[PDB]
């Protein structure tokens, strides 16, 4: 059966580095401080809980994260001007806004997500940033956090990521379009993957790397799983318990390494948030 | 054997099709005329006739089109002044640089394309309009124009793209990338390859449409096109005459459909660049 | 438990010493005479930049006059053929060599060029004439190319017969994989090659007591499959995005795995590489002599 | 086992090649493939060898002259004849026959390198080889012997890619290239001879066997792995192979004869590069 990838486990190596770089930055510049933003609309369950997951991430770390919460009747117009706000605050180093926005009113999410100063993106969700990791510039952008994450589980086997093949299932602006960017320019050879995808099981089968955001619980098997696939499941779906996009059983029968959930791809994308802000913080100072 | 997609006769309908519309908004609106500019750094011989011809394009069609060339020895600065005073000049509706630059001097490429005006950017170049098309936002976007026309050939075939298999080969910035987002976000399950694919003779073979764009003289054997496929070939090589990427004989005894070289995709890159360039006048004018 | 390493960088400076002594006399023994190699590059690639400077360097230790030249990626081929005919002729430059690949924006016939070498001056060894004078076991009438070279001394270094051995070869490249085939088996191995058609590679490499491996793809030879016992040599110089470094060299085989099954192992970096170099070294000052005599 | 008749073969690729060589006569009248064959003492298997292909090249309708040099011949007499045959517009195509018979002291690789490659429809010279042994087989000769084994594997109809392979024999004119020939087939290759340890357990490898070792009968019907094609390159004098054959067609799908087999094959392929360089040569 295939090696656990524990992202408990590689998720707190990584803060407790962060920690202690964030700690020598202070000794070396006293007062500074990374200052982190969170802006929500509305008040679904979900986004309350990844929210707090977050603010006890940067506390642990020696980030100031605040956080800011609009009632679901608030406006486009009343985000923007928080949005700006933010934006021209010197001392907040990131901001993101979490999504999706749960409003009565339509408001434009693309039109909010891009009033976001590219410097402070540390979600890498502005049009900016994202259009830097599609064409391979990588060192000039924030990567959103999950696939960040991601590629670091990836990394922990210890096997290249060059020439493989990577299947990909899922598209989305968060997840799984930057995931096939960030694969594309480790020098996969990448498949994307979507609803409009037939014969998906032979697709998932050419996948020597495999990464599932879907929100479809358990509905990639794990017989369609190539024998000594790395399989990465960034599903957190409630059922009847928490479950992933995956088939956990069998595939972990057939891959090589596989992430578990929950404690897999989870825990992993809150650290990658910090190591960005981490990051505009340094950049902030020089 | 397959039918010869005629992009000769294809661009042919699109340039008529353009000067209707260019003469038409010249009597809407008198004394108004769609305003191109192309820059080049250098001199080189392909941008030379590659330059011309869109130049013959637009003078066809009704746009003023003008072509600033620079000289080798242009600073990366002396560029920039060129661009600042594009984006500035209200009468300029689109304007785009030649590539690749032939500079004596180190230009950052990246530097000057991304200090194109987003609504000038009728190559599609620039991160923002890069990252509109990678992310599906395809209405609020330029499209570079060799993508734009390999989708119309693909179009002309009158065979849906919606689910069927797409195999890009090739990576770069002005083609393979941008090829791959429009296909995905036409809703093609799409392979991207590149220099580090492994075994990309049975990657080919997977692609019932395959876009090749790589620049390497006939690589792409027949041997290795699946019986049936869309072959779309954007290859321009001079070998001692003009071939493709894809070894054009043999591979008409197993597509589908197949672009010619010349006469396939190298016109419609040219139609579309008028077509955004128009497009690009009609919305100065609202 | 693991495999002894194959120390390239230490093995290749022995060698540059004992070429740069030899060196030295042969400039007091004949006054005013110094051997001379002259390197041809088309374009300007990174990687052949940093190939070539590394070859310039280890030419200077040596004592070597080393000659850069460096043609931009407008050259055509009737240019290119008049600087090999040039090199052919200047009775100074006794090796020279084409980096490859030609880097241009116009097409150039690599076979063409290549042949176009005086096989007495080619001392990459990559005439046809030289590599069919190997290919046949006429050994001592050729230069070899310098990565086969520098993966059979490190073989010899092991202290382990090649004779009745089963060598197998991962790769056929004109450069490293074929050559390296002919040398092991002129060296009287019982020889397997791979490629990229061969089915059950697993089982194939698992037959090796020697192993070379020259794929280009990173760490794509297990260490699950290596022959317990057997002598591993990765010609793989691979640069795999890093971006905690912006990238690391890798090589064709999983070491870490590999050299828990292997009893000799070549490093990456550090193996292979210096002794390509060293190797080219040691053919120039051969073609130098044999100017002389 | 199938029987792979050579012989039969071998007719039908002669047949094709002499209405081949009739259209090219009616096309460019007064035009004919020449071939010359070279020979340095009387070795009796030479003069044999010899007749029979000038005898394959008159049924064809290819010119053969063969010019017999003493053995009291010297290397700067060889290479005169050389660079006549070479500057003989006449002549598309020759050939030394293999080994010199000499008094002297002929140094047989120097005289195989002066034939010039356009005419060296054996593809012994240095050049050739190394365009073969390195996968550049559009624009070179193979040698005989390894041409015709591969026409008779391909004669079963089974595809060579990524079939093992096994060449025991690694001798200038048919080991060495035969292993060659079958890797830019793409077969994975294994070569053996007579340092090879545990050769019965090399044979049983191959999917593909072809052996050219001139030891009569030493691989044995029981080192063959089943339904392996099975070459034999033998000429060991009764005739026998290098394979035992009796025990071996117990075991493989498809095997030569000795004689009927490689042999005829050889004499075929000759005629065949010699009419392909005397095409060359019209253009
Ligand atoms: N920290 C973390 O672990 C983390 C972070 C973010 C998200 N996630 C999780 O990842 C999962 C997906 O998130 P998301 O933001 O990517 O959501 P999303 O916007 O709903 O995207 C779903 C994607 O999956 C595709 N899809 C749906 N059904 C499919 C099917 N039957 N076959 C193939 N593709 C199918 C959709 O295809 P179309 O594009 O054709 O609709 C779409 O691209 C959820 O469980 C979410 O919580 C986890
Ligand atoms: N109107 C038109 O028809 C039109 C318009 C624009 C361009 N083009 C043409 O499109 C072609 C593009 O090539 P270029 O060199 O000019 O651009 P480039 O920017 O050098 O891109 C070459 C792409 O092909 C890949 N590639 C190179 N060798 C490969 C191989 N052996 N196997 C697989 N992929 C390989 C490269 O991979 P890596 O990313 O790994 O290096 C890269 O992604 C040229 O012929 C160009 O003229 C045509
Ligand atoms: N000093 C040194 O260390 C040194 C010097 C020179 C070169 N090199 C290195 O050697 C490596 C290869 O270079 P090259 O010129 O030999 O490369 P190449 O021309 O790209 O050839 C690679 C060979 O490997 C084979 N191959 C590819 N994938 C395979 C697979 N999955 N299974 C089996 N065989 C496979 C290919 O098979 P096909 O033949 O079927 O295509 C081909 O023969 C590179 O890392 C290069 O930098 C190192
Ligand atoms: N027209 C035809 O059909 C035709 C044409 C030419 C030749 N032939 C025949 O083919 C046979 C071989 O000819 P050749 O020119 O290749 O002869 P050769 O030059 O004597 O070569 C014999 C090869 O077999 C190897 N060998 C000898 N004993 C061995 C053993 N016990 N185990 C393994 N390998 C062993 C030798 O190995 P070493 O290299 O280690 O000595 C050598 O490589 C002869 O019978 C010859 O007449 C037939
Ligand atoms: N702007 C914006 N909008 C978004 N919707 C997202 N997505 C997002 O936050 N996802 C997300 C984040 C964290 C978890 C998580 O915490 N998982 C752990 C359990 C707790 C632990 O970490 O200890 C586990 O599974 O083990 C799970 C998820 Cl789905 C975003 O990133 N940016
Ligand atoms: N900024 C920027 N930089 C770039 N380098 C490009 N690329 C580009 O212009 N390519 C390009 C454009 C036209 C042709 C062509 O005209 N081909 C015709 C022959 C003439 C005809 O009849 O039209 C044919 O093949 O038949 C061929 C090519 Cl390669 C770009 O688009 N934008
Ligand atoms: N004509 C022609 N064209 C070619 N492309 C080649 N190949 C070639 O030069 N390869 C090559 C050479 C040297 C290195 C290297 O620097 N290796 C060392 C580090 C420093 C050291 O050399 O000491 C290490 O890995 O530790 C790496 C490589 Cl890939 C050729 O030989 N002839
Ligand atoms: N330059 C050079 N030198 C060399 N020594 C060789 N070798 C060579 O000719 N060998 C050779 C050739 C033909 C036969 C033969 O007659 N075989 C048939 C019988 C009748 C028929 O040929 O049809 C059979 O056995 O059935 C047998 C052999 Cl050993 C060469 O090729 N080139």
């Amino acid at each position: 059966p295939a090696e656990i990838l524990n992202g408990k486990e590689i998720s707190a190596q990584i803060r407790a580095r962060l920690k202690n770089q964030v700690t020598q930055l202070k000794e070396q510049v006293p007062g500074f401080t990374p200052r982190l933003a969170i802006l929500q609309v509305g008040n679904r369950d979900d986004s309350n809980l990844y929210i707090n997951v977050k603010l006890k991430a940067a506390e642990e770390i020696g980030i100031k994260a605040t956080h800011i919460k609009l009632p679901r009747t608030t406006t486009e117009s009343e985000v923007m001007k928080y949005i700006t706000s933010l934006n021209e605050d010197s001392t907040v180093h990131g901001f993101l806004v979490q999504l999706p926005l749960d409003s009565e009113n339509s408001i434009n999410t693309e039109e909010v997500i891009n009033a976001i100063a590219p410097e402070k993106d540390v979600d890498g969700l502005t049009s900016i940033n994202a259009g830097r990791l599609a064409r391979g510039d990588l060192n000039d952008c924030f990567i959103p956090c999950t696939p960040k994450g991601c590629l670091e589980l990836i990394k922990e086997t210890g096997v290249p990521i060059a020439g493989r093949h990577a299947v990909v299932v899922g598209r989305s602006k968060i997840v799984g379009a930057p995931m096939h960017d960030l694969l594309l320019w480790n020098n996969a050879t990448v498949t994307t993957c979507h609803s409009k995808t037939a014969h998906l099981d032979e697709e998932v089968n050419k996948g020597d790397i495999l990464v599932v955001a879907t929100g479809q619980p358990e509905m990639v098997k794990g017989e369609w799983i190539k024998p000594g696939a790395i399989v990465i499941d960034c599903g957190i779906n409630y059922v009847p318990k928490v479950v992933g996009d995956v088939a956990y059983d069998e595939a972990k029968e057939r891959a090589s390494f596989i992430t578990p959930v929950p404690g897999g791809v989870g825990p992993m994308t809150v650290a990658m948030l910090m190591q960005s802000t981490v990051e505009s913080a340094k950049r902030f100072l020089e």
